[PDB]
């Protein structure tokens, strides 16, 4: 063995070719809410994900406001902020359309669930991850980085600075809390990609991962969501080969982060940054995690130690330059795991 | 002399894929042309009265827009251009919703300067620009196209045709006219716009509607809103014509000159009588493939000359003939009479 690598894994559900599953939130009742980036910007609802073949249904298509959805984060219980924009095409390598990013709310405290525009954010480059402040959950932080001049045919790859916005979902007011940080930046060390990708908050520690340098970072944040001076990022862990996407603390209060990387998932010590691949490439179970994108732990007695992993690729490619989109959601049972 | 078809000549032809969309004539008489594709640019035609005049890229507006549509002069030799991001440079591509903007090209400086005047995300598709003659730092801007533009247009639900007032000094803007059948399209002429070009003469705002062949006008107050009850006056109707944009004149003459379906028309302001002067409908019927706008020369060499922009390679015989390939031409109107 219990806890041996590769950890036990199963497939919950697989979407058709062209469906890009990008992020995940777990509801208080334990069901999953998944964002998709293509073919449409939607949220899908996975019911009783601890069962063998859970039912899944479209919860809402956000076409009214966006072509694509990216990140999702819960605010007050069973309300969720999602982010997205218009995109030049549903193709996997398409850029966004500049100035079309927005934050929208999906309110599952009403049935049917209610949606609304929370904030157009034309000044952001590309909104990515969403993390509510634990003590003030109506306030969210949002990560932001991609090409500075997105166009129909991308030629100028000048990256925008990685940065993090504060959004007050009650008023729609937003402001930058952090920008101009090498730790949020990309230099395309890993090819065309982003710098800062997922963000998650635990207590008063804001964590993020960098897709281009394999760094995991954190910084202490004040009650208003701005960093505590001198606002210098603390390195948690560096695995230079890994194209980190998003992550989850836990389970429960284990001293660990669980992070999606390059066709694999890793456990990472919060104390000292020791990193161990637990499934996918680098283990004998090396075809089962093609292009994972995010992960979050279950929230019921059935699955508190189960890490639910989204992914967007049909098979493991020989090349990151010609992937094939076909999304999925899987489950990794972390019970008994130990770094060594 | 003055006979139809009026004398015409080509000043310059652009490569295939180049869509020349509108025109402003500078105080010194040179032409400033907007392009929609391949890029959003202004081209500068020097001494257009000469036989084969020189032309050059004045500014590429890529920093803010994939495409430019209309252009209108504000204070002397400053110009507002409008444009947005588009899903592709394909001739049939929709715009990307909420990316429209008005920018300024300042030709008083050397080299010409540019700035962003207003992002206008509430607008649907900005089209024609016309400054107020008594307050040229205020411009009216027409606006109509699909209500829900997308990567592959399937819902053709049209936006209401309307007109914005933009204060170029503050960047503030508000609607002054909306909810008018006369600015609307029902696609009587196929996928198109409703209100297209706008121009202002004195305190009279004119516009053409591309879908119903109508020419209209309303009186406007000094603050730029129409005089109540702001009912459009029908000026002329030619049902078959896909009007795009137009020019008053030349000089004192009681006429508008309007680009139509592969043709140009002179139109009486007093009574709306409409005479095709070049293109389809005259014996010289291939020389105006898809004209887009027109304005008169402003020098002693060409104040009776109507410079006409266009975006089509040739008059399309069938709907899959349409080849984008733009141009600028000149129609000498000297001696013309309605007859
Ligand atoms: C000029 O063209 C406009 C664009 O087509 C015309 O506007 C449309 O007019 C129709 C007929 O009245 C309206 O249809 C009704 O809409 C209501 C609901 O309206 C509200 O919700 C819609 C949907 O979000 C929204 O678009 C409206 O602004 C309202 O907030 C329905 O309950 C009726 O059953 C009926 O369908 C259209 O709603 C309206 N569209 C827009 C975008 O305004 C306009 O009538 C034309 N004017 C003239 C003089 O011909
Ligand atoms: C780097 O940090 C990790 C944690 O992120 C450290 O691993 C943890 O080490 C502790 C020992 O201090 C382990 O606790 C022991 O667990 C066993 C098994 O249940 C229990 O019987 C013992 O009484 C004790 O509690 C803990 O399991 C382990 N955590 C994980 C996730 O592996 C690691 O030691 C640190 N490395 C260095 C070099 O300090
Ligand atoms: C419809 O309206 C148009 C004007 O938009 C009329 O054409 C204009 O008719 C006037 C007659 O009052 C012409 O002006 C007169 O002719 C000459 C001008 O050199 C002069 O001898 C007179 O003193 C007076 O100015 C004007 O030239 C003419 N405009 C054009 C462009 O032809 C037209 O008669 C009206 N009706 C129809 C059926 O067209
Ligand atoms: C979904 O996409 C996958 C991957 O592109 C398709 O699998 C390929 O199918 C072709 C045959 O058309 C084979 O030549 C390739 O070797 C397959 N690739 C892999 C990795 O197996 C799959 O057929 C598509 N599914 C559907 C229903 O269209
Ligand atoms: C993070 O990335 C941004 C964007 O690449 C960097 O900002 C650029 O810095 C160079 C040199 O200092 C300037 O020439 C560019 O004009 C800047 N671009 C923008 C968009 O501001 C920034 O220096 C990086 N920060 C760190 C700490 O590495
Ligand atoms: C995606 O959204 C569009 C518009 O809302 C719709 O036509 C289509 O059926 C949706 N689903 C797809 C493409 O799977
Ligand atoms: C421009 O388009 C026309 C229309 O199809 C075509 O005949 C012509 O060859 C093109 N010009 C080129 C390819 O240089
Ligand atoms: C369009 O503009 C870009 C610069 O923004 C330039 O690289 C490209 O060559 C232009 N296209 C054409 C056809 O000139
Ligand atoms: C132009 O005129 C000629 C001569 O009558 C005719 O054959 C041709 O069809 C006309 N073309 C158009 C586009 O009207
Ligand atoms: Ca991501
Ligand atoms: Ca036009």
């Amino acid at each position: 063995a219990t806890g041996s690598v590769p950890l036990p894994e199963r497939l919950l559900h697989h979407w058709p070719n062209g469906t890009w599953v990008e992020n995940i939130a777990v509801r208080p009742n334990g069901n999953l809410l998944l964002t998709t980036s293509t073919p449409n910007g939607t949220v899908w609802h996975v019911k009783k994900p601890w069962t063998d073949t859970p039912e899944v249904e479209l919860a809402y298509n956000f076409d009214e406001w966006v072509d694509r959805l990216i990140g999702i984060g819960e605010t007050t219980p069973d309300k969720y902020i999602v982010v997205g924009s218009r995109f030049y095409s549903p193709d996997a390598y398409s850029s966004h359309v500049d100035r079309t990013f927005a934050a929208m709310e999906l309110d599952f405290t009403k049935e049917p669930p209610s949606t609304r525009m929370v904030a157009w954010m034309p000044e952001a480059e590309l909104l990515q991850g969403v993390a509510a402040l634990p003590w003030d959950r109506s306030i969210v932080l949002i990560s932001d980085q991609y090409v500075l001049r997105p166009r129909y045919k991308q030629v100028d790859w000048t990256p925008s600075p990685g940065q993090i916005w504060r959004l007050d979902t009650k008023t729609g007011d937003y402001e930058l809390v952090m920008t101009d940080y090498a730790e949020m930046n990309t230099t395309y060390a890993h090819g065309p990609d982003v710098g800062i990708n997922g963000i998650r908050i635990l207590g008063n520690e804001l964590y993020w991962v960098n897709q281009d340098n394999g760094g995991v970072y954190r910084v202490e944040i004040q009650k208003n969501g701005h960093p505590v001076p001198p606002a210098v990022p603390e390195v948690v862990s560096v695995v230079e080969s890994q194209l980190w996407d998003d992550f989850a603390f836990g389970p429960g209060d284990e001293d660990l982060l669980w992070v999606t990387g390059l066709n694999a998932v890793y456990a990472v010590s919060k104390k000292n940054g020791t990193a161990v691949v637990v499934d996918g490439v680098g283990t004998s179970n090396n075809m089962s995690f093609p292009g994972p994108t995010s992960c979050q732990f279950g929230r019921t007695k059935h699955d508190s130690n189960v890490l639910y992993v989204t992914g967007n690729l049909y098979s493991v490619p020989d090349s990151l330059l010609d992937v094939k989109i076909g999304g999925w959601v899987r489950a990794i049972d972390t019970t008994g795991f130990h770094l060594h």
